[PDB]
């Protein structure tokens, strides 16, 4: 049960590591956490000014297909259109290969739903110029009622999202299976589990944990469909809890 969750689990990580004060030397080490003995992170996720160091670490370790995704409009999910498309500009021109952007949650909260279509778009039209896929960030620990998981959910599936993502990580409430099952179930409902992943992030702590995320995939859409374009892991310390699980 934990051993081969775990080994599905590792394979679908955006290892990840977002602080204020990051420095050089902690992304080259997650980078190099990044290749294990069972297997390669997904991703590895950190903020733009980090891009250059990552590649080269990432090509100098050898494993030049760790993608490389950043964070944007973030944590706030301001519902400033020019700054959410600024930023996204930026991560682009740093190089990033993702982008996970947040949503402007409190202006849906606020009942404006059209400002989260339109940012969403605009930085989807960007990042799909340059080849870079586009994670969207809904919040769920602060939107909180199922209603607006799902709307702000399906505002973002409609606007172009490549995966909807539930947390930034920075709010006292981050995933749960709950927000998850909700979220997939949008996923499910519109059609879309061919072209939209799922990502759930913050407070992934433990191999249970991620076996329990994995398990509402497969049920919803078999166990076939999580792979890399479809499913990631946004953690950090659950690696070494995977590993641990696997015997590392």
């Amino acid at each position: 049960d934990l051993k081969a969750s775990s080994l599905r689990a590792l394979k679908l990580m955006d290892l990840t590591t977002l602080n204020d004060d990051d420095t050089d030397e902690k992304v080259i080490a997650l980078c190099h956490q990044a290749k294990t003995p069972v297997g390669n992170t997904a991703a590895i996720c950190i903020y733009p000014r980090f891009i250059p160091i990552a590649r080269e670490t990432l090509k100098e370790q050898g494993t030049p297909e760790i993608r490389i995704a950043t964070v944007t409009n973030f944590p706030h999910g301001n519902d400033d259109i020019d700054i959410a498309l600024a930023e996204t500009r930026a991560a682009i021109a740093w190089g990033a290969d993702e982008v996970d952007v947040v949503f402007p949650y409190r202006a849906l909260m606020a009942g404006n739903e059209q400002v989260g279509f339109d940012l969403v778009k605009a930085c989807k039209e960007a990042c799909a110029a340059a080849n870079v896929l586009l994670k969207v960030i809904i919040e769920t620990g602060e939107l909180k009622d199922e209603a607006l998981i799902r709307k702000a959910s399906e505002i973002s599936i409609k606007a172009g999202a490549d995966f909807i993502k539930t947390s930034t990580g920075k709010v006292a409430v981050n995933a749960t299976p709950e927000s998850a099952r909700i979220m997939m179930e949008v996923i499910r409902d519109m059609g879309v589990e061919k072209t939209v992943g799922f990502k759930p992030a913050g407070g992934v702590r433990t191999a249970e944990d991620a076996q329990k995320y994995l398990a509402i995939a497969d049920e919803l859409f078999g166990a076939d469909w999580a792979d890399a374009r479809h499913y990631r892991f946004g953690a950090s310390s659950l690696l070494a809890s995977l590993l641990k699980a696997l015997g590392h």
